[PDB]
């Protein structure tokens, strides 16, 4: 319980305990912060939403589909080459 | 011979063997073709030219260094969430 109040004072889920954040997403998708959302809907563990909102967003208004086919090749072996470029390379984006 | 003789008029290889097909690379990032490069080098099992052709192609003056990411991952799986995703986004790029 004293974690499920610090979740709702930061916004991220409606009062109750029907606690499954659907309408924060969807609120964030049609203010008009798409990368947010993205963030948010993988730090729920869900790779396929943050697709939908992605490819969504680059339905409107050139960077974001690569940038979903990035975030499509996610990696777990100790070697992986995603791992150590993806590393690298963060630092680039703005 | 036959096969290393229709190279030779393409441009691929130079007079003699210089089976390494560098001094046609090389010569097109000056020139300055570099969506070239990285496919001219790529067709030789190149995942560690890509990289270095596209990002050294990019501090000049893009999906370029995003691309990157999705290029260093790569699995030749089954049906593996990279296969899935690159297959139909291929065709949203320019």
């Amino acid at each position: 319980e004293e974690r499920i109040l610090a979740l709702q004072l930061c916004g991220w889920i409606k009062k109750g305990t029907d606690v499954d954040v659907g309408p924060f997403l969807n609120s964030l998708v049609q203010e008009g912060e798409w990368e947010r959302a993205a963030a948010v809907a993988l730090f729920n563990l869900d790779i396929r939403r943050a697709i939908q909102i992605l490819n969504e967003g680059a339905s409107s208004e050139l960077n974001l589909n690569v940038v979903a086919m990035a975030l499509s090749g996610y990696t777990d072996e100790k070697n992986s080459l995603w791992r150590e470029m993806c590393s690298t390379l963060r630092l680039q984006l703005n």
